[PDB]
């Protein structure tokens, strides 16, 4: 059990960018029409493979470890491309989106562990074409903040995940 999973399911926790640390792996396939590896947690919580860093662990190590423990993605099958800006929520959670590239075929033999119900791979083009939901909420200090939702194939990608997805698409 991970605290990141609790906070991620909180409909009201706001996420933005620009003390508890975590990381998510954002794997993109090496192809003309790039897909992104996402999971549906055992409506299920849609999220990137990931979780809190253990003691002495870096964001990258956590991201790679989580993707391997969750869907059996071999770290060596991932080319690290750097990370997007950290996304965070007021309470005290910082998430580092660790970017990586995999061969499209790598997706075929992944295996879901009990924590994950299924593996979904939206194409970046599809996420871009979907009727994005753009809302806004105000933080305690008066700071406005955008909130996104990506309606894909009947599933609702919201919260921290949609926030990273949006930074990624930009």
């Amino acid at each position: 059990h991970d605290p990141l999973d609790d906070i991620q399911a909180d409909p009201w926790a706001l996420w933005l960018s620009g003390y508890r640390r975590a990381a998510v792996l954002v794997a993109l396939t090496r192809e003309a029409d790039p897909r992104v590896l996402l999971t549906v947690r055992s409506k299920g919580q849609i999220a990137f493979p990931g979780g809190s860093l253990d003691a002495g662990e870096t964001p990258t190590q956590a991201a790679l470890r989580e993707a391997q423990e969750e869907v059996a993605l071999d770290p060596a099958a991932v080319t690290l491309l750097g990370e997007l800006d950290d996304v965070f929520t007021p309470v005290g959670f910082h998430v580092t989106p660790v970017l990586g590239r995999i061969a499209p075929e790598a997706l075929d033999t992944l295996r879901v562990t009990p924590e994950v119900a299924q593996i979904i791979t939206p194409t970046l083009a599809e996420l871009r074409a979907v009727p994005l939901v753009r809302e806004r909420r105000t933080l305690p200090d008066g700071t406005e903040v955008p909130l996104y939702r990506y309606p894909w194939r009947g599933l609702d990608i919201w919260g921290m995940t949609a926030r990273v997805l949006h930074d990624l698409l930009e």
